[PDB]
């Protein structure tokens, strides 16, 4: 395992986390630092540290992330829309080494998205 | 037709122009029109999907395509420092395009929140 981040010891289940799914190969919980209304990640238990180093074997697995991302957003309410997103590195303000879906609803999303 | 009705079926079809960076069987990476950071372009499936909200579960494999075409595009145009994926979901998104795509943003440091 699950990595030496934050994300690893959640998975581990050995610091506390708002849980909404869980699977096999997947965890959904609260952001700890909500941005919208209703703020979430959706993670691989696999340590994938970033998305610049999945590689084609990890295909289903990301989609994985996107469609547990929407069923999760469906049943937390988010009719309206909401946004997706994955940081990768400094420029894109990646804050734990652990790869990580956010899902980020109930207000307007603006533009630029950062 | 193959590739849907908006214009992102156009590209796709090479009925209206667009700068690709890369194209396979199932998707199509292009420069967007209206760039929000130094380097930003889009991966969108070929198949019709006209919103991340109705994939299937069958569309796992091609959706997780998306983002890996997008980290090696991310690569080849040298977002060595990093760079930030997007995907809009409706109003509240605010997806103007109904066909659904992957922002890929670079160049420059992404702010938090993203939008
Ligand atoms: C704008 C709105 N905030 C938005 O992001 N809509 S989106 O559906 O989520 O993204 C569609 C993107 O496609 C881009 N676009 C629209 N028409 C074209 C064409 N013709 N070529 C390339 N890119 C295009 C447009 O600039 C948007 O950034």
């Amino acid at each position: 395992p699950g990595g030496d981040t934050i994300f690893g010891k959640i998975i581990r289940k050995e610091i506390p986390a708002k849980i909404i799914f869980e699977d096999d190969r997947c965890l959904a919980f609260h952001d700890i630092s909500p941005q919208a209304p209703t703020h979430f990640l959706v993670i691989p238990k696999k340590h994938i540290s970033q998305i610049s180093v999945a590689e084609d074997d990890d295909e289903s697995l990301l989609g994985h992330l996107m469609i547990v991302g929407k069923k999760c957003a469906a049943d937390l309410g988010l009719n309206k829309g909401y946004r997706m997103v994955v940081n990768e590195g400094s420029d894109g303000g990646q804050s734990v080494y652990h790869v990580h879906l956010h899902v980020l609803g109930g207000r307007q999303m603006h533009w630029p998205p950062g």
